[PDB]
């Protein structure tokens, strides 16, 4: 599924994301749309073994199963197939586990380098959630 922005916003919104550790929806928003230009089935191999899987495209490493990836942990609790759902439920709530770690949405690379510091409420505007 290839979300709206607006769309996802509402998503997110439902799923308690909005100043979620006080990151604004806009940052979620933003973030969506640079990882995975909001394609709730974007995939990216890493030449590590690791997948990125999903809409805010969250690393087998860590944080889901995948069968094939080294560590290897699932700190998600969750097979990453539940990361490629065109509902967001999965993601989001991994995505709060993430975002808590110790690095906060620094653990998201294409958020630190098309979100950080800029003017990121420009995602919601229009919106009106
Ligand atoms: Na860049």
């Amino acid at each position: 599924k290839v979300f709206g922005r607006c769309e996802l916003a509402a998503a997110m919104k439902r799923h308690g994301l909005d100043n979620y550790r006080g990151y604004s929806l806009g940052n979620w928003v933003c973030a969506a749309k640079f990882e995975s230009n909001f394609n709730t089935q974007a995939t990216n191999r890493n030449t590590d073994g690791s997948t990125d899987y999903g809409i805010l495209q969250i690393n087998s490493r860590w944080w889901c199963n995948d069968g094939r990836t080294p560590g290897s942990r699932n700190l998600c609790n969750i097979p990453c197939s539940a990361l490629l759902s065109s509902d967001i439920t999965a993601s989001v709530n991994c995505a709060k586990k993430i975002v808590s770690d110790g690095n906060g949405m620094n653990a998201w690379v294409a958020w630190r380098n098309r979100c950080k510091g800029t003017d990121v409420q420009a995602w919601i505007r229009g919106c009106r959630l």
